[PDB]
């Protein structure tokens, strides 16, 4: 009975995550689809985190630092076990220099049945406006997919 939303999970202030996620969110917003932002760096209630993922039709994940593995894996593992095959998920690199391998995570979601929301956004160089314009379009794509999924539901 909660508003149709897409969950955006990433570590705030890590690399260009803040701006990369914001661009994607702006693209989502255009479609009128809601969004819930969760900071992977800040401690979260595992049970409410499962509930949030549970009510999200779409998902967006930002890579975490390979330096905060121990502390971050708790939330990450929870998301992997709280997700369902009926949703779509997109993943972006941060350009922070300590990103965890994106591919391994991409494959974990695909193995679970989820659909890839958009081509995993990779950052090898400092983000440009063409970079953020790409995130914006990926955000829109997912937002449109979510809309079509809801309408294709009933």
């Amino acid at each position: 009975k909660a508003e149709t939303s897409i969950g955006v999970f990433y570590v705030s202030e890590y690399g260009y995550s803040d701006r990369l996620a914001q661009a994607i969110i702006n693209g989502i917003t255009k479609t009128g689809v809601g969004v819930d932002v969760v900071d992977l760096g800040a401690a979260v209630d595992l049970q409410e985190l499962r509930e949030l993922v549970g009510r999200c039709t779409g998902l967006v994940i930002g890579m975490s630092p390979a330096a905060s593995a121990a502390s971050i894996q708790g939330a990450l593992s929870t998301i992997l076990g709280s997700v369902n095959e009926k949703q779509a998920v997109g993943i972006f690199e941060t350009g922070g220099g300590d990103d965890e391998p994106i591919d391994p995570l991409l494959s974990k979601f695909r193995n679970l049945g989820l659909t890839t929301a958009f081509p995993a956004i990779r950052i090898k160089q400092t983000p440009t406006e063409n970079t953020y314009k790409l995130c914006e379009e990926a955000g829109t794509d997912l937002g449109q997919w979510v809309t079509r999924d809801r309408l294709e539901h009933h």
